[PDB]
């Protein structure tokens, strides 16, 4: 039955209304704090695009006017952000943000702001390279991380959008860059890829959140998942779809991949029974999944894996209680262990990927989940 869905969905309403009215826009809820205060994320935090994106998936999954009301309130609230220019985060910045209030409203005051920050991620690409730099921070001559994979459905849409197909073109050559360089032969990914800014060499392969340069950091699996699922998507090239699907299986097939289908926050650590899960690595996958299904020749052993994951994420273990955790969704993510940060806590974009997927999912199995 789909109760679980329904009585998820009604829950993930509640605790979205109390965040609404209890934050402030342009301090967005990030995570919690060992102490139990909230950490915030000012407009500078590359995850403060996702709790008015979540908003505007609470909107579509309810239909209820409040939520469109206040995803309006802490989206535009975020405005500066369409002038910052060191950082590939623009995507999950500004258009989880903007560029969800835009595709739900069709309201052209948020439409500069997306050509502002378009204009901006372009500028990161390196035509030598043949990839955008992720940031611009630290002794690397040129960085690139899996997650900039996300950022490119930025560019996808903005180049059609804006009649910039340089933009459009410049996102998928940094997925192909990717496919190449980001993959071990078992389609597991790095974390970073350095490179040679003048002959675009590979310089360095190397972790940054996960356990070792040579593991599978599990957030870091589910965003190459994602990349290349929603970067078949976006461009029809069915070398992505292909990327997708050998992702797919080294995910879904792993040793490490958990009875209850939530990933280890690395899917190498030795201790498997006792490590840390990652809620957020988990939602990704799933929305990825969905997604994948619907692209492939058969697709089902996709929706079912990914169904698996959405009942464990709403089960009492994963989804916060009404007006408790607060106010997030869900619980049980990890920011960056190896740095002791936000181990074992809820995380925005956990709970904007797990929306991301309960909306795909009811789409899937075509269920009114409106208020």
């Amino acid at each position: 039955g789909d109760d679980w869905l329904k009585k998820s969905t009604k829950t993930a309403v509640i605790q979205l209304t109390r965040a609404a009215q209890t934050y402030t826009p342009g301090m967005n809820p990030r995570s919690v704090n060992p102490d139990g205060t909230v950490r915030l994320a000012p407009p500078r935090d590359w995850t403060t695009g996702f709790f008015p994106g979540t908003l505007w998936y609470g909107y579509e999954l309810s239909g209820d006017k409040n939520l469109a009301a206040e995803a309006k309130r802490f989206t535009l609230a975020l405005d500066t952000i369409q002038y910052v220019k060191d950082t590939h985060d623009l995507g999950f910045m500004l258009y989880c943000s903007y560029g969800n209030a835009y595709r739900v409203t069709g309201d052209k005051i948020y439409l500069k702001p997306l050509e502002n920050g378009a204009a901006n991620l372009y500028a990161r690409f390196n035509k030598k390279v043949g990839a955008i730099r992720s940031w611009d921070f630290g002794h690397w001559q040129f960085p690139v991380i899996i997650d900039n994979l996300m950022n490119l459905e930025y560019l996808y849409w903005a180049g059609k959008e804006f009649n910039k197909p340089e933009w459009f073109d410049a996102a998928k050559t940094h997925a192909v860059t990717t496919m190449k360089n980001h993959f071990r032969k078992d389609y597991s990914s790095y974390h970073v890829i350095s490179y040679d800014t003048l002959s675009g060499k590979v310089l360095q392969r190397e972790t940054h959140q996960g356990l070792t340069n040579e593991s599978a950091w599990a957030r870091g699996q589910a965003w190459g998942l994602y990349g290349y699922t929603m970067s078949y998507k976006d461009t029809k090239d069915k070398k992505f779809i292909e990327h997708a699907e050998h992702i797919a299986a080294f995910i879904m097939n792993h040793p490490a991949m958990p009875a209850d289908k939530i990933p280890l926050w690395d899917f190498d650590v030795h201790n498997r029974d006792r490590s840390p899960r990652d809620a957020s690595a988990a939602a990704v996958i799933a929305s990825a999944l969905l997604d994948l299904s619907t692209q492939v020749k058969d697709g089902q052993k996709y929706f079912k894996f990914a169904e698996d994951i959405l009942k464990t994420l709403s089960s009492d273990e994963y989804l916060a209680k009404p007006g408790e955790n607060q106010f997030f969704i869900l619980k049980h993510s990890v920011g960056a262990l190896l740095y002791n940060s936000e181990i074992d806590t809820p995380l925005n974009y956990a709970d904007y990927y797990y929306l991301e997927a309960l909306k795909r999912y009811a789409e899937i199995k075509k269920i009114d989940l409106k208020t």
